[PDB]
């Protein structure tokens, strides 16, 4: 689970249930290949663009299909309207 | 893990997980010669220049071979620019 939607640039607090006998791998690659974090509820910085998060747990030896979320950044909003020169 | 890039002069925060069983020893020289701490979050403090860090797991008296992180310290930010003598 993610944070809700991220304001580009800011921060993701990630989360998992707790299980007993494991130990968290979080990855970026969908392939498991570059690791984030190892905990159970991490947090990644500086989002600035939709990215997705794999999470393997690896029980007593064994290891979990990874599970995985989705990191919505919302849009930037609207540039202001400003009257002409002055 | 360190604590993402360090603005020179500043705090990192390394982490890692919980191993049970396990004494926790940093150290600052590659070739493990120099200790900076004793824990498994430990604060560094002054941190000016890129600089490496070496973790050492102790386990039911094995130890691990060196782990490790790099600390990546921000620019200098630009001298601002400001008119000429008034």
């Amino acid at each position: 689970f993610n944070n809700g939607p991220v304001c580009r640039g800011s921060s993701v607090n990630l989360s998992t249930s707790f299980i007993s006998g494991a130990t968290y791998e979080w990855y970026a690659d969908a392939a498991l290949t570059i690791l984030v974090a190892t905990s159970q509820n991490p947090t990644i910085n500086n989002i600035t663009t939709d990215s997705t998060f794999y999470l393997v747990i690896t029980v007593n030896g064994c290891t979990s299909a990874a599970g995985a979320t989705t990191v919505v950044v919302h849009p930037t909003p609207t540039t202001p309207n400003v009257p002409s020169n002055i």
